[PDB]
C-alpha cells in the first residue's frame, strides 16, 4: 500500500483468502470490514500515527486522549470472490469539533469499478475517564496536515443513509442468539473487543433462511459502550419492512444494558 | 504465491496486519495457522485440485470422498510481528494407505532464518456416510504426480513430539471455560466450523496469567468429530509439568470428545 501522489489519501490491494469467503464463495461482511480496517491502519501509520494500537497525535499522547469510533456505515454493491484482488481507498476529514471521519472506496482492481463504500464517524475520549469530549484546535491542527480541505465523501448524496437516525428495539424481539461472549482471536493487542466483532454479533440474530437466499446490502451500526473481555451479549432483530430491512440491538445479557444498535438492508439473489 | 521451480512444493510471503496480532505485537497462533491454511490451499489450486471448499481430486469426486484432518501439530520459534513479511514453503505426501501429510517450513522473509514449523495428518473419508477409509491405489498414483517420491518431513527428529500418542483428560480438570459456540465467522465456505477455530476453543481454558507471561511454543491437535454449526462445546485444561498442560474439548450436554491436544510454553 501507499499514499496517492497528493499525499492526502492510500490505496492497498487484498488477495481474497480460502478462510475469508462464505457460502457463496465470495468475501464474508466482516472479511470486507477488517480489510477496511487494515487499510485504515496502514494509513495512520504512513503519516505519523502510533503504532501503540490506538494511533495517537503528539498532543493526544500528552492529553491521555483516543479516538473511539460511534459509528460504521458500509454499502456493498459486489463481494468478491476468492482469489480476487480488490483495491481500496481511504482518508480522513474533520468535522469541526464533533469529531473526525474515516471514508472508503472498494473498487475491482482488474476492472476499476466501484464495488463498495464505507463512511466512520470518531469521537474524542479521555483514556483514562472514558469521558467523551470535543476535538481541540490543536489536534484538528494536525489534521488538515494529511486531510484534503475541500469536503470529500464517499457518501455524497442529500441527506443519505449513512447519517439516519436509529431507534432503538423494543421487547419482545422477532429473533434472538443469547450467551454471545468474545474469545481472545476477538480481542486487538490492546485486549479490547475489535470493532469488527460487533457486527458478527449483530448478524448472529438475523435467520439462516434470510442469509442463503439474500445479500447483505447496507450495514449502519451505533457503538454506545464497550462490551468487556467478561461481559456475554444479546443479540437481538426485527423485521421492519424484494428487499428486506431490519433492526438491531446487542445489548448485556444480565441487565440489558445497550452496547450497540443498528440496521440492515438485504437484497433477494 | 507460486510452485517452487521442481513444482514439487509451494511458497507464498503475508504481510502480519494489524488485527491479525497479539498484546505483544505479533501474529497470533490462530493468525499463523490461518495462514497455513490458505498457503494450503493456494498450492492444492495450482496442482489441479477443486476450488469448492473441499480440495478434491478426479478419482474422489467419483467416489464422494474427501479429506478429513486428524491431527495438526506446530512449532514457533519465533512470532512475526505486525507489518513484518513471514515467507511459507507447503508441500504434500503419501503416507500408504494409511493417509497424507501436509507439512510446512516458516521463514522470516529479511533473514532467511527459519521461525516455525508444521505438519498436518489427513484421513479419507466418505461424505455421505462420514464412513473413514483407507486410501486407495488410484489416488495415491495422483499424489505421486506432485509429491517428492524420497521422503520431505518438517519434523525428521527421532520418534519426535509430533507423532506422539495423547491422553484423554479425566475430570476434574484444573481450569474450564464452558459453553463455547460457533458463530457464522467460525464457518467456511461449506458451512462446516473451520480448523483454527478448534484451536481458539482449546486456548480458551489456559490462563490469561499463563498467557501474559509465557508464549506458545507448541501445539498438538488431535480431530476426533466436528463441532457442528448448532452444537455447544466445553474447553478443559489441567497442568502436566517452561509450563505443558493436557487439553480436552467436549460437547457441553453429554461430553462427547470432539479434540483432545497438549501445549508446551516458554517463559518470555
Ligand atoms: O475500526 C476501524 O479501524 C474502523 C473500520 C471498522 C470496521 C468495522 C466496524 C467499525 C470500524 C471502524
Ligand atoms: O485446515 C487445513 O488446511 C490445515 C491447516 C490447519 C490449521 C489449523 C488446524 C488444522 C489445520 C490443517
Amino acid at each position: 500500500g501507499s499514499l496517492t501522489e497528493d499525499g492526502l489519501s492510500y490505496k492497498e490491494k487484498f488477495v481474497v483468502r480460502s478462510y475469508e469467503v462464505g457460502s457463496n464463495k465470495t468475501a464474508t461482511v466482516e472479511t470486507i470490514a477488517n480489510l477496511l480496517q487494515e487499510v485504515g491502519c496502514n494509513h495512520a501509520q504512513s503519516v505519523g500515527f502510533s503504532t501503540d494500537g490506538f494511533a495517537t497525535t503528539t498532543t493526544m499522547r500528552k492529553l491521555h486522549l483516543i479516538w473511539v469510533t460511534a459509528r460504521m456505515h458500509i454499502e456493498i454493491y459486489k463481494y468478491p470472490a476468492w482469489g480476487d484482488v480488490v483495491e481500496i481507498e481511504t482518508w480522513c476529514q474533520s468535522e469541526g469539533r464533533i469529531g473526525t471521519r474515516r471514508d472508503w472506496i472498494l473498487k475491482d482492481s482488474v476492472t476499476g469499478e466501484v464495488t463498495g463504500r464505507a463512511t466512520s464517524k470518531w469521537v474524542m475520549m479521555n483514556q483514562d475517564t472514558r469521558r467523551l469530549q470535543k476535538v481541540s484546535d490543536d489536534v484538528r491542527d494536525e489534521y488538515l496536515v494529511f486531510c484534503p480541505q475541500e469536503p470529500r465523501l464517499a457518501f455524497p448524496e442529500e441527506n443519505n443513509r449513512s447519517l439516519k437516525k436509529i431507534p432503538k428495539l423494543e421487547d419482545p424481539a422477532q429473533y434472538s442468539m443469547i450467551g454471545l461472549k468474545p474469545r481472545r482471536a476477538d480481542l486487538d493487542m490492546n485486549q479490547h473487543v475489535n470493532n469488527v466483532t460487533y457486527i458478527g454479533w449483530v448478524l448472529e440474530s438475523i435467520p439462516q433462511e434470510i442469509v442463503d437466499t439474500h445479500e447483505l446490502q447496507v450495514i449502519t451500526l451505533d457503538y454506545r459502550r464497550e462490551c468487556q473481555q467478561d461481559d456475554v451479549v444479546d443479540s437481538l432483530t426485527t423485521t421492519t419492512s424484494n428487499d428486506s430491512q431490519f433492526l438491531h440491538l446487542l445489548r448485556l445479557s444480565g441487565d440489558g444494558q445497550e452496547i450497540n444498535r443498528g440496521t440492515t438492508l438485504w437484497r433477494k439473489k
